[PDB]
């Protein structure tokens, strides 16, 4: 592979909030398919159900809308109505603590899910190992 295989603990039984320490935002997949971060813990669009494909590969699905987080060919996160290759992420432990999500499709380019401090998503190519934007903590809902 192009990436390590330190996996985070826990499981996919329950939905999670993906909290980005960077700006303190929860990853949000809006009904119109846009993705951003919100600090509003009560937001209905931050509840995400992760599920495994292969070990360490996940889908990240909005429980509210059913949309799958996906990263497009230009590195933009979006909500996909159906699971496609752009929707798979390599979920890894990072800094012995956080979860990171690398686009499987673009794994060789090290494109991560990331939220900037202002709650906007990072574009894939603007992410890289070592960043704060890429570091998530899955919180219970």
């Amino acid at each position: 592979h192009h990436h390590h295989f330190n996996l985070p603990p826990g499981n996919y039984k329950k939905p999670k909030l993906l909290y980005c320490s960077n700006g303190g935002h929860f990853l949000r997949i809006l009904p119109d398919g846009t993705v951003d971060g919100t600090r509003d813990r009560s937001d209905q669009h931050i509840q995400l159900q992760l599920s495994a494909e292969s070990v360490g590969e996940v889908y990240i699905k909005s429980t509210e809308t059913g949309q799958y987080l996906a990263m497009d060919t230009d590195g933009l996160l979006y909500g996909s109505q159906t699971p496609n290759e752009e929707c798979l992420f390599l979920e890894r432990l990072e800094e012995n603590h956080y979860n990171t999500y690398i686009s499987k499709k673009h794994a060789e380019k090290n494109w991560f899910v990331g939220l900037k401090k202002n709650g906007s998503t990072k574009r894939g190519p603007r992410t890289h190992y070592g960043q704060k934007a890429i570091l998530f903590l899955p919180l219970p809902v």
